C-alpha cells in the first residue's frame, strides 16, 4: 500500500484542455489499488505522474501529467480526491521558493510543522483562503510572501512562533 | 517506511564540517532506522538521510546526505545509506547528467532494465566502468550527457531503450 507516499487534495480532479494529452481509467473497489497501479506503473502506456480516485464511480484516473502541467487544470467534485506521485513534484527550492509545492513539513530545527488552518499553538492571519495559489495547505513548508528565508511554517511548540524550513536550492554554484 | 529512501549498499557518508548535526542509537534492524527518520521524532535537525551499520545494529541519522557539500561517501561492507527521496533533486539540470532520483520508468512507460543485467538487451554501460554516475538499479540514468535526458535500457525486448519523462527543473514556475 503505497498510497500513503503520494500528495493529496481533497475534492479534487484534473481536467484535459489539450485533447492530446492522454487519461487511462479503470472500475476499482479502493483508492489503494489506484496508488499500487501507479507506483507500479503496470499496464500503462505513460509514466504516472498523479492519479484521482472517483469515490462515487468507483474508478482510477491514471495521468501522466499533476496540476502543475501545462493544459490541465483542477475542477471541483465532492467525489474525487487527488494524489500526486511525490516524484514529480519538484522537491528544491527556485529562488525564494515563492512556488514551492513540496511536503516538507519539519522545520530546520526538526520541530513538525503547524498546519495552516489551525490557530494553534501560534494565532496567525496566514489563512489558506487569502493565499491563493500558495498551496497553504496541511502543514507543508512554504513562503507565501517570498520573503528571504525561504519556506517556513508556524511551528507546533508553543516556544517557537515560526522556523524556516531545510529545502536545497534546485541549483546553486 | 524503507521505500521512500534511495538504499546504496556498501556505503556510508563522513562529514568534514564538525558543526553537522549527528545523532546515533543502537537498534534491531535498518527499518527501524527509517521509521526515526520519516517521523523525525527526537532529532533536533531535519533527518534527510541515515545510514544502518548492519556490524552494530546502530542508526546514524543525519541532516545531509550524499549531494550535501562536503560529506564523504566512503565504502564499508557493514554499512547500508538510504537517502529520504524528499532530498534528492527530483527534477533535471540541462541534459541531466547530474540525476540521482530513482524514477525507473521510460515516457512511455515501460519498466527499465538494470544497468547490469544483459536481459533483453546487450550493452557496455557497466556500473564499473562508470563511477560516479550511479548506474544503480534499474534508475533513469544520462552518463554521457546526451540530448534528450536521463534514459534506460528497455524490460521490452522491442524497445532497446527510451527516456525517461524526467522534468526539467525549469518545466514548472
Ligand atoms: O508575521 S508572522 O509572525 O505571523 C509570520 C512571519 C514569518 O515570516
Amino acid at each position: 500500500n503505497t498510497i500513503h507516499e503520494f500528495k493529496k487534495s481533497a475534492k479534487t480532479t484534473l481536467i484535459k484542455i489539450d485533447p492530446a494529452l492522454k487519461i487511462k481509467t479503470k472500475k476499482v473497489n479502493t483508492a489503494d489499488q489506484c496508488a499500487n497501479r501507479c507506483t507500479r506503473n503496470k499496464g500503462l502506456p505513460f509514466t504516472c505522474k498523479a492519479f484521482v480516485f472517483d469515490k462515487a464511480r468507483k474508478q482510477c484516473l491514471w495521468f501522466p501529467f499533476n496540476s502543475m502541467s501545462s493544459g490541465v487544470k483542477k475542477e471541483f467534485g465532492h467525489e474525487f480526491d487527488l494524489y500526486e506521485n511525490k516524484d514529480y513534484i519538484r522537491n528544491c527550492i527556485i529562488g525564494k521558493g515563492r512556488s514551492y509545492k513540496g511536503t516538507v513539513s519539519i522545520t530546520k530545527s526538526g520541530i513538525k510543522c503547524q498546519p495552516w488552518s489551525s490557530m494553534i499553538p501560534h494565532e496567525h492571519s496566514f489563512l489558506p483562503s487569502s493565499y491563493r495559489g500558495k498551496d497553504l495547505q496541511e502543514n507543508y513548508c512554504r513562503n507565501p510572501r517570498g520573503e528571504e528565508g525561504g519556506p517556513w511554517c508556524f511551528t507546533s511548540n508553543p516556544e517557537v512562533r515560526y522556523e524556516v524550513c531545510d529545502i536545497p536550492q534546485c541549483s546553486e554554484v
